[PDB]
């Protein structure tokens, strides 16, 4: 039945205290400890389903960084985005031959700047959203924030696009979506509201797609290793917990949200598809 | 009630910032491989000598933690060196104002990090006050065989060899009068698994909020405020500092920081007198 693509839509670099807090520790023999920039990728995932085409994530937009770019000069300084013209959304659909009209559901895991940045795009969609992430993100438009993660000029778009939205209430049950395609409710944690999704494949079998609730493999370990970009740090910990249950239970891959080495090894949509 | 209070000055640590003040100078794309500064700091504790009986809170670090047979880990000793003469032990504190340990009735444990909780085993002849989940948690740590962390081993074993008389701040449990003008704040999850404060209302100076670790220095307070990174409920210190900071508001009472060097500094300490 179904075809599962892997997009690769750019690298970003950044403090690798962001990803693993406390990572590398002053001491009275290394009282001037120094931190170290690390890459790593932005991807997203096409689920060519027969029910319709799902969409989990939409990197960043292609007008993000520059000097008349939409991030501010304090975020590109801080989180810079690297990719080529191949690397974007919007073209990596079209060497598949799929159009944005053709997208029935968009999950946006969160409304981080390296998530939602192609919202806009999808204006007959279903976009699908935790409830407190959509309210976190408009009180951020509302009060005219400009730094920080939350992207005005992103959901400026949103608004004037008229996306259709559905938000995942705190309380609310997973949701079906379609056969074998679970959207996931992880709640607070890393951000106001994180969702996933486990995709059951026929020849492949299960995969819970995590995005940022865990980062990479060295955030899963066991023991768990927190970020310093967190919210909630109970949330996240019972999170991770709970995929790992999930994992056991259903014998599924765990598909982190940017871990390089993972990355490396996955079929891109250039080479093939997961079935 | 005529009390007096006193501020015992029980020497310095040093840690990251990050620690303190989480994500403090995040590196950037022309500054790659930005470097951590080692912050010194106070370690402090307040006698309450009140006519219905003599009040401590916190107890600092024990006299034997650092060196080669210390109690504290070699890893420990490296992140957070405690330095301390002689006269900065709380023992010699207590001394040098005729104060022994059996006249402490009560001691308010803030919470059971190596730095609050060092010299609980002196006080033989008091009731221990403490957060339960902060209790629960401290015991786990002793029952794991945890060697390593800032909930301390050895210290722990001392407390229950010495078999110290222990009542349990409960999770929801409403504040506790511990005598007039004394109060016990239970600030709950935070910086730690439970936290305890004091409000203290003085005839003179008015009213005073030790918070301890709830809140480490003025930058941490703010506003706006700026968490640390050495947190177990992000959510619950949040919530903590902005309770701290209403009931501070509508009571007209200074809050005294955790590990503030400055306000510290500002301080009337043990050897020059007390707040009446
Ligand atoms: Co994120
Ligand atoms: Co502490
Ligand atoms: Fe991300
Ligand atoms: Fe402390």
């Amino acid at each position: 039945r179904p075809k599962l693509y892997v997009m690769d839509n750019g690298r970003m670099r950044m403090d690798k205290n962001w990803m693993i807090a406390m990572h590398n520790p002053a001491t009275i023999h290394n009282p001037n400890a120094q931190t170290e920039f690390v890459e790593f990728p932005i991807y997203t995932v096409l689920i060519d389903h027969p029910e319709g085409k799902i969409l989990f994530d939409t990197s960043c937009n292609p007008n993000s960084m520059g000097p008349q770019g939409r991030w501010a000069e304090s975020t590109q300084q801080m989180f810079p985005w690297t990719a080529t013209e191949e690397c974007y959304l919007h073209n990596r659909l079209e060497q598949l031959k799929v159009r944005p009209e053709d997208i029935r559901y968009v999950v946006a895991s969160h409304l981080h700047l390296d998530h939602a940045g192609c919202l806009e795009m999808f204006t007959n969609a279903t976009i699908i959203v935790h409830e407190d992430e959509f309210n976190g993100a408009l009180q951020c438009y509302a009060r005219n924030q400009k730094e920080g993660a939350y992207i005005w000029a992103d959901i400026d778009a949103w608004i004037k696009n008229n996306l259709q939205w559905r938000t995942v209430k705190r309380h609310e049950d997973n949701i079906l979506l379609a056969e074998g395609v679970k959207v996931l409710n992880f709640g607070s944690g890393h951000a106001w509201g994180m969702l996933g999704l486990h995709v059951e494949l026929p020849e492949t079998g299960g995969i819970i797609l995590a995005s940022d609730a865990i980062y990479t493999a060295e955030s899963y370990g066991p023991p768990i290793k927190p970020p310093g970009m967190i919210y909630d740090s109970l949330g996240y910990m019972n999170t991770v917990e709970r995929i790992r249950r999930i994992a056991q239970e259903t014998k599924s891959q765990v598909w982190f949200g940017h871990d390089a080495e993972q990355f490396k090894k996955f079929r891109k949509s250039t080479e093939g598809y997961y079935e």
